Formats: C-alpha cells, sequence, structure tokens
C-alpha cells in the first residue's frame, strides 16, 4: 500500500504464507477450522521471529570474532510495548506480511491488537531504556540490555466509579514468542551470610543462594541486519515428615518472588527489602556474565577498554561495590588498581532532582543482606572523604554534605553519592537539568571533579514513534525528501522549504484528520464514548504526579466550562480534553486527582448548554500501545510541569514529531525544543526556574492568588462546596487544602499566564492554514530529539566507541 | 541394525536430518559450534514431535465426526517416564532416527539419557495409568487421561551416609517439548463459600476461584496412527498502599500451590487440606470438559451412552458428588434421574486392602472447603442406608458398618463406600485380591449388590517393557515367530515349541549376558561400584514398605554371609543382590530399612574372605528409566510380600517378560503368573492367605521362631549387638523391637521356607541349560499380563465399547 513499509515481492509473500501455515500446524497444533484470531497472531509472530534468528546468530558470532568494546546498559526497567510491528518495520517486512495475511483472508492490524505489551517499566526512564536499545542496534554498537524478567509488569488500570483500581498484568499468560530461555546459562547469586577475615583476605560465607536464569530477547537494528540481545534474569530456587517435605517444596516461592513483580512507585523511594534483593540480583548475575565474556576474549588493566557499564539511575548502583568485591576478594587485585578499573568502567545517569525520589538505603538492611558490600562502601567513603579533605582543608561541613553515609535517626547510604564517586562520567538528561545538577544537589561534587559532569539530552526512536505509529505522516514526508531521514532525523529540516507549499500543507492537515477519525472510532468501539473529531484534541498523557500539574490542566478545564455557562451563546473553539496516566498505588493525592478528572467529566459531558463544545475524557490504562494511538491524533501537547522539576520529558518529543503543537513551561527538554523550532512556534508560559527561586525566597502564599483572581476563587468555591460531588460534598477537601496551604509546585502562580496562553492556542486553531504551517515548523526541527543523536553522544563522549551505519551481510 | 526397530529408508533419513538442523537453528537458536548434547536431544525431540502432530489432529477430528463413546481415565498419578524412545517405537521411526543421528555424527542412545523422567507418580498405581494410556491408544479407544501437571514430581533420592535424602524433582527446568499449553481452554474451579437455599433450589455462593489451565500431551498407539490425549491441569490465580499491592501479587502463589507438588506418601493416608484441594481441582475441571464435549455432540439420558468415567482408586472419588451437583443444581435434573446417570457413568478400581491406605476425610475439612458436596454426600448416604435397611430389616450393625459416615472422635467420610454406592462397577486388580474384597472389607456391599463386583487382573505394556527396554530379546523372538506378538502378546505361547531348540536356548542366555554386561558397566560409569557379571543377579525393586518385606530379603542376605564366614572354603553360587526403591518421607521404619541395607553392604562388600561371591548394592533413585535398565539384566525377581497384602504387583510381570525367574509368595498376580507358567517353573514359598489367617486367630508370636531357629537367633543378636553398626551399637533397635514384638507382616514365619527355596534357586542356576529352559517357559506364558488384555476386558465388561486394531490413515 505505502512505500516506507517495504517491498511485497512474489517470492517473499509465497514463502511467508507457507511458513505461517507450517507454524499454525506444527507449532500451535491447530487446524484452520478451530483457529482463533489469537492463534493467527501467534503463527505470524513465529513466522517473523524466524527471520530474526539467522541475523541474531551471525551478529553475536561477529562480536566474538571481532571482539569490540561491549556496552552494558543496566536498568530495572525496560518499557518495551509490543514487538511484532517493530520487528516487521526494522526487517522491511511489513508490506509483505500485510499482503501474505490478506491473501490468507486475515487483517494484520486486527492480529497486531492481540499482542500484550511488555510493560516492564513505569514511564519515561523505562521507555528511555527501550528507545536506547533500538538506537544502539541501529548504530551498530555491541550493546546488551540487562534487567529483570518480571512475571507481572506495571498493573493494568481499571476505572470503577471514577477511582483507579489495580489489577495484575499477567502478560506471560499466553506465552512470549520473542524470548528464548537459556537455562544452561544459569548463575548463582548470594544473599545474607557473614564476612570472615583470613590471612588471604575477606571471605563472604554462610550465604543463601538464589539462581539467576537468563531469557534472551532479540533487538533488531533498522535495516542493517544487526540484532542485539536484551537479557532478562528470572529467579529460581536451587534444588536442595510429609508436612515438612511438602512445605520445603512450597517455600521455593520465597526465592522466586525476587522476579515476580515490578515496583510501581515512581514518586517516592521506599526502602523495601524485596526491592533491594531485585537490585542486587540483576547486578550480581550481570557482572558474572560480563566477566566471563571478558575472560573469553587475566589482565584487568584492559577491562575498561573492553567494557562499559551504564547505570540507568541509581537502581543498579550496587554494580560499583560488586565489581570491587569481585576484583579484590576473588581476583586478588589490590584496592587502588581495582578502584581505577571500576571508575573507568562505570557511568551514571540521573533522572530527577526531587529528593523524595532519590535512593537512600538504611544501613541495617545492607548489613543483614549484603554485609561485605557495606564494608566496601564504608571503605570507598573513607578514601573519598580523604580526597575531599585534602582539596578543601578545614571545610568540615563539606565533608558531612558529600559523605556517602548520611547521619541521623536511621543511618542511610546515599546511592547517588556512591554513583558519582565510582563513575568517570555523570550526566543529566536535558541541558537545564544538567545545569541544575551542577548548581544545586551535586554542586560539591562538581567543585571536586568538574570533568565528570556532562549533559546528554534525551531522545526518542523515530522508528516506533513515527514510522510505526504514524505511517500516513511518514509516507507524505518520504514523498518529498526520501526515506533516509528514518535513520538520520536531522534531514527533516529539508521540510522547511515546504512551509509555503499548498499541496504539503493540505497533506499534513489531512494526515492529522485521518488520525483523529481513527482514534475517535477507537474510543467508541473499545470504550463506548462519543467525541467530536472537528474539535481541538487537547492531550496530557503521562504518569500522575503533583509536579507534572495535571491539576493546573483541571483548573483550565473548569475555567472554560464556567465561561461557557456565563455566556452560552458566545462562540468558543470546540475542544476534546484528554487526560491519561497511572497513579502509583500508595500515592493518595494522585488517586484523588484521577477522581477529580472523572468528576469534572461527569458534570461537563452531561450539560446540555455545553453541547459538543467541551468534552473531558480520562484515558484508561495509558501504556506504550495506547501512546502509539493517541499521540498521532493530538493537536495540543500539554507539558506544564513547574519549572525545574521535570528532568527532561520524552512524551513532549513524541508529540512534536507527530504534528501537535506544544503548550508548556520552560522546563526539561521543552527549552531545547523551543530553541530548535523558534519560540514563536511554541506556546511558552509561566515562571522560569529563576522566578520559582525568587518566589521560594519570599515565601509562596497561595491565598494571595485566591484573593486577586475572581475566576480562580469561583473554582475553589465550587470544589469546596460540592459542585463536582453532590452526594459527597467534602470529597475534594484534601485537594483544596493542599492547593491553599501546602502546594510545593505553585499551581496558582502559573494559572493566569496559562489561561491567557490557552486563549492564544484557540485563536490560532481558528486559522487552519497557519496552525498547519506552525506544525510543519515543529516537525521540521524535531531532528535533534532522535535517540540516534543521543546514543551517538554517549558512544563518543562516555563509552569511547564509534557508531556505524554499515550493514552486516544478510 | 535390528528389524523390530523399523525401516531406515533413504528419503526418511534425509528428511529427518534437515528437520533436525532446522530445529537446532530456528527452534533452539544455536549453531553447531556451541551446541551441547542437551541441545541435540531437544532438536531430536522436536523433530520426532512433528511426526505426531498430523496424526494427533486427525485422531481428535475423527472423534468429533464419528462421536464414539468417550472413556475418561481420572488419576492423581501418571508415572510416564521418558517419552522420546517410546514415541519412536510407536511411530516405527527408531532405526531411521538412529541412522539420521549417526550420519550427523551423534549417538542417539547418549541423547536419550538426557531426557528427564515425567515422574508424576509414586509406583504401581501411577505406572498402571501410564501403561493403560498406551494400551487404550493401541486398541483404538476414544480415551483421555486426566490429571494434574505437578511442577515437582516424585523426589529425587540421594543416599548420604547410608540415609535417604530427598531433593526436589525440578523436571520442567529445561522445558517439556511434548506438552502443548492450552491457555484458551482455562476453566474456573470453586472452593470454600457457603450454601444458599432458594425457591429454585440450592446455590453455592461466596466462593474463592482458582483457574485450571490445561496442558495436552500426545499418547501414540502402536503403529496404528492413533494419537490420544493426556490432559493435565495447572493451577492459576485469577487476575483480580505499595506494600499491600506488592503482597497481593505475591499471594497469587497460594492459589498456584495446588499443582506444585506430588504427595509422596504411598503408605499412609494423610488428611491434608492441600491434598483435598488437588483432588477436587482435577475433578471439577475435568467434569466441565466432559460435559462441554458431551453438549457439543440437553438430554442427559444418553450421557452414560457417550461417557465412561474410571476412578483410579478413591483419589478422584469427588467426581461422584460433583456430577450430582452439576446435574441437580445447574442442569435442574431431579435427584433420582441424576443418580441413575451418575451410577451408570462411574466405575471404581481398588488397589489395596490395607486400612491405613484408605481415604477417610474428616467431615470438618469438607464442611469448610466443599459445603455443598458434604450436603450431597449426606443425602447419598441416607438414600443408600434406606436401601440397606429394606434389604436387611433389623440388621442395625450392618447399617453402621456400611455407612459412608464413620462415627467416632472425629467424624469421617469413607471414600471407598462412596465409590461403591455411586458406581455400576467395582474391580480389584488380581483374582485373589478381588476375592478378598468380596470376603472381607466389602463383604456387606457384595451381599447387597453382587453384580457390581468384578476382577480385572493388571497388565503391563509390551512396548515399553520389552521392545523399548530389551530390543535384543524382542529381536530373537521376532526371528522365530514374527512381529505380531508386540500387539498380541498371547502369540508368545508359540515359543514353547522352541524349549528344546539348542540355537534358541543359546540366544536367550546370550541376550541376558549382554544385558548384564551393559548394566554392570552402567554401575561403574555412573556410580563407581564393582560387580561380577557372572554372578546371579538377585533383584528386588519397588517402593520400600513393611508389607513388601525387603526385611525378609535382608535376613537371607545376612544368612548367606554368615554361612560363608562359617565355611569359607566351600563353594557357593556367586550373587549380586540388588535392592532399590524410595521410602515415603515420613515413614521412619522404611527409612531405617534403607539404612540397614546399606549397612549390610558396608560389611559384606569389604570382607576379604567373601571375595566376589556376595555383593549387596542399594540401587539409588529407582524410577521408570532405571527400571528399564535393571529389569532386562535380572536373573531372579523377588516378589515376597506377605500373602494377602500386595493387591497385584506389576513389577513381577515386567521381570517375567524379560527373562528372570521368580521367587515369591502366593500373593497378588504371582498366583496367576504361577498358574500360567506352571508351578514347577516358579519358586513359590511361604504361607498362603489361609495360613496367615490361622496364625492371626492363634496369635503371632515371633519369639517362638527366634527360640527354634539358631540361624535366625544369630542374625538378631548381630543386629542388636552392633555388628552392622560398630560406632552406633543400638542403631537398629527399632527394627529388632518391631520384628520381635510388633510385626504385622510375619517376617519370621516365612524365613525357613524362604531360605530353603533360595537354595533351590542356587541349585538350578548351577545348570545353565535348565535355568534357560525354565526362563523360556516363563516368557512363553507371560502373554496374559499384557495391558492390552486388561484394557480389552475393561472395555467389554465395564465401559461397554469394542476395541479395534484397525489403522487410521497416515
Ligand atoms: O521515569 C522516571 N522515573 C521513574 O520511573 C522512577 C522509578 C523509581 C523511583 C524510585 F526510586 F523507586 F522511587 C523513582 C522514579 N523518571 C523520568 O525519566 C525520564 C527519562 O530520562 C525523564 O524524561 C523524566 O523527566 C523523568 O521524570
Ligand atoms: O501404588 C499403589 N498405591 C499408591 O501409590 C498410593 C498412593 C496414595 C496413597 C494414599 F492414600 F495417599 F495414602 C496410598 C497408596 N498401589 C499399587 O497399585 C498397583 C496397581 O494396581 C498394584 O499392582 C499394587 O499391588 C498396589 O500396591
Ligand atoms: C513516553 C512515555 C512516557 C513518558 O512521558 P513523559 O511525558 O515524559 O512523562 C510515559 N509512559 C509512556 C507509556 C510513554 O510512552
Ligand atoms: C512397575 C514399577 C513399580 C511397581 O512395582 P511393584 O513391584 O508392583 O510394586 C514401581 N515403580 C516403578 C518405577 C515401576 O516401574
Amino acid at each position: 500500500q505505502i512505500s516506507v513499509r517495504g517491498l511485497a515481492g512474489v517470492e517473499n509473500v509465497t514463502e511467508l504464507k507457507k511458513n505461517f501455515n507450517r507454524h499454525l500446524h506444527f507449532t500451535l497444533v491447530k487446524d484452520r477450522n478451530v483457529a482463533t484470531p489469537r492463534d493467527y497472531y501467534f503463527a505470524l509472530a513465529h513466522t517473523v521471529r524466524d527471520h530474526l534468528v539467522g541475523r541474531w546468530i551471525r551478529t553475536q558470532q561477529h562480536y566474538y570474532e571481532k571482539d569490540p568494546k561491549r556496552i552494558y546498559y543496566l536498568s530495572l526497567e525496560f518499557y518495551m510495548g509490543r514487538t511484532l510491528q517493530n520487528t516487521m518495520v526494522n526487517l522491511a517486512l511489513e508490506n509483505a506480511c500485510d499482503e501474505a495475511t490478506y491473501q490468507l483472508g486475515l487483517d494484520m492490524e486486527e492480529l497486531e491488537e492481540i499482542e500484550e505489551d511488555a510493560g516492564l517499566g513505569n514511564g519515561g526512564l523505562g521507555r528511555l531504556a527501550a528507545c536506547f536499545l533500538d538506537s544502539m542496534a541501529t548504530l551498530g554498537l555491541a550493546a546488551y540490555g540487562y534487567g529483570i524478567r518480571y512475571e507481572f509488569g506495571i498493573f493494568n488500570q481499571k476505572i470503577c466509579g471514577g477511582w483507579q483500581m489495580e489489577e495484575a498484568d499477567d502478560w506471560l499468560r499466553y506465552g512470549n514468542p520473542w524470548e528464548k530461555a537459556r537455562p544452561e546459562f544459569t548463575l548463582p547469586v548470594h544473599f545474607y551470610g557473614r564476612v570472615e577475615h583470613t590471612s588471604q583476605g575477606a571471605k563472604w560465607v554462610d550465604t543463601q543462594v538464589v539462581l539467576a536464569m537468563p531469557y534472551d530477547t532479540p533487538v533488531p537494528g533498522y535495516r542493517n541486519n544487526v540484532v542485539n540481545t536484551m537479557r532478562l534474569w528470572s529467579a529460581k530456587a536451587p534444588n536442595d515428615n510429609v508436612g515438612g517435605y511438602i512445605q520445603a517444596v512450597l517455600d521455593r516461592n520465597l526465592a522466586e518472588n525476587i522476579s515476580r513483580v515490578l515496583y510501581p512507585n515512581d514518586n517516592f523511594f521506599e526502602g523495601k527489602e524485596l526491592r533491594l534483593k531485585q537490585e542486587y540480583f540483576v547486578v550480581a548475575a550481570t557482572l558474572q556474565d560480563i566477566i566471563r565474556r571478558f575472560k573469553s576474549s587475566t589482565n584487568f588493566d584492559a577491562f575498561p577498554d573492553k567494557v562499559a557499564i551504564q547505570l540507568n539511575d541509581t537502581h543498579p548502583s550496587l554494580a560499583i561495590p560488586e565489581l570491587m568485591r569481585v576484583l579484590v576478594d576473588l581476583e586478588r587485585l589490590d584496592w587502588d588498581k581495582a578502584w581505577e578499573v571500576t571508575v573507568k568502567t562505570c557511568a551514571y545517569t540521573n533522572h530527577t532532582v526531587l529528593p523524595e525520589a532519590l535512593e537512600r538505603w538504611p544501613v541495617h538492611l545492607l548489613e543483614t543482606l549484603l554485609p561485605r558490600h557495606l564494608q566496601i562502601i564504608y571503605e570507598i567513603n573513607q578514601r573519598f572523604l580523604n580526597r575531599v579533605a585534602a582539596a578543601f582543608p578545614g571545610d568540615v561541613d563539606r565533608l558531612r554534605r558529600m559523605s556517602l553515609v548520611e547521619e541521623g535517626a536511621v543511618k542511610r547510604i546515599n546511592m547517588a553519592h556512591l554513583c558519582i564517586a565510582g563513575s568517570h562520567a555523570v550526566n543529566g538528561v536535558a541541558r537545564i537539568h544538567s545545569e541544575i545538577l551542577k548548581k544545586t544537589i551535586f554542586k560539591d561534587f562538581y567543585e571536586l571533579e568538574p570533568h565528570k559532569f556532562q549533559n546528554k539530552t534525551n531522545g526518542i526512536t523515530p522508528r516506533r514513534w513515527l514510522v510505526l505509529c504514524n505511517p500516513g505522516l511518514a509516507e507524505i514526508i518520504a514523498e518529498r525528501i526520501g526515506e533516509e531521514y528514518i535513520s538520520d532525523l536531522d534531514q527533516l529540516r529539508k521540510l522547511l522549504s515546504y512551509v509555503d507549499d499548498e499541496a504539503f500543507i493540505r497533506d499534513v492537515a489531512k494526515v492529522k484528520q485521518e488520525n483523529k477519525l481513527k482514534f475517535a472510532a477507537y474510543l467508541e468501539r473499545e470504550y463506548k464514548v462519543h467525541i467530536n473529531p472537528n474539535s481541538l484534541f487537547d492531550v496530557q498523557v503521562k504518569r500522575i504526579h503533583e509536579y507534572k500539574r495535571q491539576l493546573l490542566n483541571c483548573l483550565h478545564v473548569i475555567t472554560l466550562y464556567n465561561r461557557i455557562k456565563k455566556e452560552p451563546n458566545k462562540f468558543v473553539v470546540p475542544r476534546t480534553v484528554m487526560i491519561g496516566g497511572k497513579a502509583a498505588p500508595g500515592y493518595h493525592m494522585a488517586k484523588m486527582i484521577i477522581k477529580l478528572i472523572t468528576a469534572i467529566g461527569d458534570v461537563v459531558n452531561h450539560d446540555p448548554v455545553v453541547g459538543d463544545r467541551l468534552r473531558v475524557i480520562f484515558l484508561e490504562n495509558y501504556r506504550v500501545s495506547l501512546a502509539e494511538k493517541v499521540i498521532p491524533a493530538a493537536d495540543l501537547s500539554e507539558q506544564i510541569s513547574t519549572a525545574g522539576t521535570e528532568a527532561s520529558g520524552t512524551g513532549n518529543m513524541k508529540f512534536m514529531l507527530n504534528g501537535a503543537l506544544t503548550i508548556g513551561t520552560m522546563d526539561g527538554a521543552n527549552v531545547e525544543m523551543a530553541e530548535e523550532a523558534g519560540e514563536e512556534n511554541f506556546f511558552i508560559f509561566g515562571m522560569r526556574v529563576e522566578d520559582v527561586d525568587r518566589l521560594d525566597q519570599r515565601g509562596y502564599n497561595a491565598q494571595e492568588y485566591y484573593d486577586r483572581i475572581p475566576e480562580l476563587r469561583q473554582i475553589i468555591e465550587q470544589l469546596s462546596s460540592g459542585f463536582f460531588s453532590p452526594k459527597q460534598p467534602d470529597l475534594f477537601k484534601d485537594i483544596v487544602n493542599m492547593l491553599m496551604h501546602h502546594d510545593r509546585f505553585k499551581v496558582f502562580a502559573d494559572y493566569e499566564e496559562y489561561v491567557k496562553c490557552q486563549e492564544r492556542v484557540s485563536a490560532l486553531y481558528k486559522n487552519p492554514r497557519e496552525w498547519t504551517r506552525m506544525v510543519i515548523r515543529n516537525i521540521a526541527t524535531s531532528g535533534k530529539f532522535s535517540s540516534d543523536r543521543t546514543i551517538a553522544q554517549y558512544a563518543r563522549e562516555i563509552w569511547g566507541v564509534e557508531p556505524s551505519r554499515q550493514r552486516l551481510p544478510a
């Protein structure tokens, strides 16, 4: 049908059909008479998987022969989504599979909807790991993703009576055709025990053993025949009265609970023992793999020349003392040499400045679980503080501020301080964020070691986030400038010479309309909700947090409703306001915000005077596969976090690539997005970082805003009095109290400018031609935000390896 | 190489090799450079599995079209062993696969040793189910085996310091290529709750739900293109604060524990709740399948014409009140009609008369777990006792004896009484056993309903237990009489005309020698123990129980040793005494017996005066795959249970088919074996059932035997004084105490006749030609003990269906 989806050659189509029928028969053990759509999905999945295998085997044998420097990306989260379409796109098989399935009387799009998301992440940090894997394979790097194979990923979100309900994400129920179990490569991981000192040094003894069993998933590069590996570890118990015998077998569950479930708290660090076991589990098994592969190339001097370890946040920070443990205790290297190797091997990426989200492990947990690692950490700390003392003599408060050990009621280890000390590079994820790190929370460390601190602005993969989810747009771009932009997104700048092209303007607006019609039909078929496709699609999708200010969006929505009720016969630009995202199970305020959104919808969606001029919809179960649908349909992207709080954002970049305009604060990557497109082509409002700081010095008083803004007062009175909850009048008292007395994120302070800026958005939407010309200006300058650019920067500036677009032989 | 293993045609060999290489590449994702023997096993397994699929699909569609009466064999145990060689044998593929693997430079026998046993049973009852599945497929019956997919089967037995140690049988670790998960056919099972009475009848409400997920395994008939199904259920939890959320996900283990592990107690019934859940779980899911399949053929009058349910012991006895529950509560049939259907549908097989092994469930367990089923049982009991009262008016003690409810400290339900009441047929498993049922424990029931009581003498499959494990013997038989005996074992009688054939005599003895050499080499390679292959192989293999009298064997062994020590320079027939078997984890006395056997070995095997004239070996980890090795190597089969205690035995039949002579009591199937071969061709000794009864009336006094038999006194003194345990002199005090004061099985009473009979064995072994002629007389008359005969009897006399040797098209 469309050119970017590849060739549908006579021979390839014939061969795909027969392999499909073979898998249906031999693999699934079904006949065409009883086969269901799920059976057909699996036969297709297995057929496509076959095409990966040859390339997967030859890629890995190529690395064994050439022995390049290996990149190990360690993360507790890989938010992968679906694999089938991504694999087809990267193998240039999409049109051929489309034709093959059509000739067998099937709709491939229907089959695609059957695949479960691999929801092994919470949000931006987890999705970043996934985009990074895609770009690393596309750039020909010898890269491995290492993590945990959770049996249960992020919970499925149901909305009952306006409230979030959580249910288990049993994503492995029907099996995973993409993974290959490697039980032969199982490795032991040690817990608890005690430290024994001998003539020869320290020994970690009397431990409990848990086995780590690897599962390998292929990661295909974009049309370069490169297939890398994501290796995820699964926890297994070792094999060593009737009631007693039975109970001993049932108690094996205790060991295997390690890999059972992803922790869904992305707002607040919790010092839970099971989470600590998960973190050590991934780290210990991974490092054994790394060392084995290194030894099969004695001389650890060359270790940093052959190995790079990237820590995705502090979650795998135990890699630092674990590498020291192995090098000192097992390989018998002297402390100083082991330390030199460790520092040159590891690099650390920070994703937030919010103190409640930073890992600080109680010393007593580490003492019990990992007694040797605690000894190593104390020793790291002493040697590090000796360096600080020598550089800043007499500065006693610097010593207590920079310590890896935090004093107080409970002693804690600061994992961020450990990461900076043990890494040769530390990066933030957007320019403004990396600057904030140097000026505020890591200032002392930057003064000691300025060379360590870098920026690496985040990116997204244009394969999943354009070609896959928005083929219509990918195709009209390809018509003008060809197909090379898919792996070189900077080429999109060539679209600027089409900003006054009447044909192109019409086509861009046509693609958006088609996307909006398709998504409008999705909402009716799967959720039974009616929307006007001619309205402006106003979309905020992301995890529910106070800092992301879904509440500010809520206040605007209520303002629009109140204005309509006041002047019903006045014209307003029609809007569909869509808000979606999951709240962490323990986050009471985030759960209240979801209830508020649905409550507003209940009032607004059923007011006859409003009509089809305003609709408020909460998008249920937001996840990667839902993002692929809603983002191409969006007109307006809401990126409205308090300045200084969102490290980067990546959702912002997805919307920019797909033809939405952005309303946002000067926060995270928004700053660089506005810089690339031009401030005149963005809807920027609100306090800058400097304004927030000024307000903090003075003291933020929300009452001031309530007193001086009549429209804001009305909303607060409506919330308090029970306008949005007639049967439970005080339902939203917690929200009002927080806004009025304890708002860390200054919602009221940005309200006026936000509302005014929203009026400017509506004004431009009234002029379709100029809206679309601004859109073209955005798409055309979104090239910087490809993860290929991001990964090339990591490779050159951190890992010390050169990227390559050279094809491997088929 | 040999004819019974099929053709190795040019085209078939070529096709097997390429499919092997395809699976290695696409299925296992390996290259020839890193592949291990395990990889090669899996590629072969997958290649052979492909040949089953077409036949499996066409067999099951054939049943849907023709709609024959369906046989459902319900068992908590299926002791399957290995599947690869069995499948090759039944598909006539063994020589072709042998050639194909040889040409790829591999040894197929080495690959076969890699497969794990499916050890989903304890012993004879579990192995009977497996043999039965094989015969049902071979006889073309529309049969289904239904059970539980245990994650952990019977424990692996290790011997440490002479003591049994148990370790988890993690048989699924590397995956099971034979099974196909059917997550789409998952069914709900209900537990706990309460009973509500409505105008419309009873309702079972407020239940906890556990999901039953089926796994299907193919069961191929012998060269008839029939492939039946064994369906095993796996337990799954349904999908519906951070600490709380995490804990709720981890608590899913509670539901899934149902299918975690096989209960290894085969000696003593234990009323454990988890075992009860297992029993209901298999029954409830199976009956839903049965009914669905029946409805997809409204009129339950025809139910017994289309369905037979066979209960393997009382373990699935809950099928009776569950069928009533469904028919009365859900389908709204009147009680009397539902009862008529149930009785005509179900049949019950008993496997023991020992009262401690009979299931008697505490009423309070059933009340909590299955409140509706208890109501139904009480109602069954009342109506049944009304019938007894009418038939035997005024006989009040008969009423209390026949009741399904047993009175006492704790009220219990007698599951055997439930089974007899709700079944149209009840059978024992050997003629003497079925007679004992009618005369003793079920006498009252036989007086009420004589027509219900039958015999069905057990059998073994000649495929696994001759062709597979003893190809050498199968081939020399085939040379004389052809290949038809494999599915018509009665044809072995034709071998009687070769009893004076000098060529045949030499060949039979040659096959045995080769088997003994092969097994002697197995013991050195895998266990590092030295044996003389010229010695008489004296073998007792079976689960360790007091009734099976491994202790009597022990007393003989010690007698031989003492006699040698007394007259060292006298000639004795050299013997290797092999004893093997697992003890139930809580069975202290059985564990002591294992320790005794190893302790005797420690003394006997290291006595210089003994030399190679006597060796005592405990065979570790006895299981189906070990039976396939040791049985073909045996000269003497020990079947020495106290008369009236072993219901049938099946190991006895395996030894007879494979060229061992039998020393045994007139117990179980031994009686019929002796009848078939002629008593002159068996070594029969000891008390008959009548003699045991006489002794019980008088009172068994072990001291009498101790006083009057000097050789027995010496052994008891040796045991007591610490001859076999110098560092722990009183180690065996429990054994001595039991033998002297509390021996239920009268070990001393059979000692003299046993020892004398053993001398007669040794005398005949001195004459190789006459030994072999007696062996030929045994093999030639073992035809009755084929499970094809057994299953044809069930089919004709219980299930009401005709067997068929007609081939299905390929
Ligand atoms: O997603 C994020 N964190 C988590 O999910 C998370 C997980 C665990 C915790 C814990 F420690 F357990 F409490 C805290 C936060 N972070 C996001 O990373 C993105 C990629 O750089 C970036 O664009 C976003 O600005 C950033 O907020
Ligand atoms: O193997 C047997 N039982 C068990 O394994 C068993 C299982 C559970 C229990 C329980 F209830 F849990 F305690 C008791 C016994 N039985 C055997 O069946 C054979 C086949 O008919 C027969 O040849 C043997 O004579 C017979 O002993
Ligand atoms: C991109 C993405 C995110 C991250 O969005 P932000 O707006 O940067 O928080 C979270 N969840 C999913 C499913 C995503 O695709
Ligand atoms: C045949 C068999 C049994 C049954 O043997 P009996 O002597 O009848 O108790 C037990 N275990 C295995 C592995 C068998 O093959």
